[PDB]
């Protein structure tokens, strides 16, 4: 109870998503799709296992056309098989939903909270501003904001357990949050999540898809201050190049 660090941080592939390249660089003219990774993260901690995000909804399985009839039509195409349903991922890894200590929702976009309905008992940690936006903004799916789950609504920065900190990073979505994790093997790790899809969104401040790009920039600024102080390893949300060098399950950091 001694532990200031998490035992293991796993990067867990949870399917993929086609995004128009204008999502990763808002200046690009639409018309080329990128097959970007979708992630969830598994933390093995002294208090129990913690899952960060829950993949895509069952409606996306074998259904690349999910975003027909919406703003995302032809620009967002989920790449999800039956194997990528979060319960299946978890079962292969070694867990059932009720085994988890917490779920952390970085935000409620379909590629992060599609699986939330699987977890009916586990507290789901989500920002108030994200929860309230999800009750109306139309980039949100029904599946991402089911009414009777055990939500643990928080406001701003928050310590989940020792070694697991949430950093409020709104802009990509109204209540987006990133993670700062201290691991036994690696020390300080910053999971930007979608506060930057790619390394150039972060380092070069290349604009990318978001609810409020001005806020997204300030959140990036704030992360840069944390980086200056902590010098962490930094992992981006939907980065095909960085993915190439990521250690992924069963490897951990
Ligand atoms: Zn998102
Ligand atoms: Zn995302």
């Amino acid at each position: 109870g001694h532990m200031a660090t998490v035992k293991k941080l796993y990067f867990v592939p949870a399917g993929r998503c086609m995004l128009d390249h204008s999502f990763v660089n808002s200046a690009l003219t639409p018309g080329k799709l990128l097959n970007v990774p979708v992630w969830c993260y598994l933390l093995e901690t002294e208090e129990g296992p913690i899952l960060v995000d829950t993949g895509m909804p069952e409606s996306a399985v074998n259904n690349e056309g999910l975003c027909n009839g919406t703003f995302g039509e032809g620009q967002i195409l989920p790449k999800m098989t039956e194997e990528d349903r979060i319960v299946n991922i978890l079962k292969r890894v070694g867990y059932e939903p009720d085994d988890l200590l917490y779920i952390i929702s970085s935000h409620l976009h379909f590629d992060h909270a599609g699986g939330n309905g699987a977890f009916t008992n586990t507290p789901i940690i989500v920002q108030r501003t994200e929860y309230e936006a999800a009750l109306h903004r139309e980039e949100y799916m029904t599946e991402c904001i089911l009414p009777h789950l055990n939500y643990k609504i928080i406001e701003g920065d928050y310590e989940v357990v020792p070694g697991v900190q949430l950093l409020y990073t709104p802009g990509h979505s109204p209540g987006h949050q990133s993670l700062f994790i201290e691991t036994e093997q690696s020390g300080s790790v910053l999971l930007t999540i979608d506060a930057s899809y790619t390394k150039e969104n972060f380092e070069d401040e290349v604009p990318f898809a978001g609810f409020d790009p001005e806020l997204a920039l300030s959140s990036i600024k704030r992360l840069k201050e944390v980086v200056k102080k902590e010098k962490p390893m930094i992992f981006f949300g939907h980065d095909i190049e960085q993915e190439k060098s990521c250690r992924v399950f069963p490897e951990y950091i």
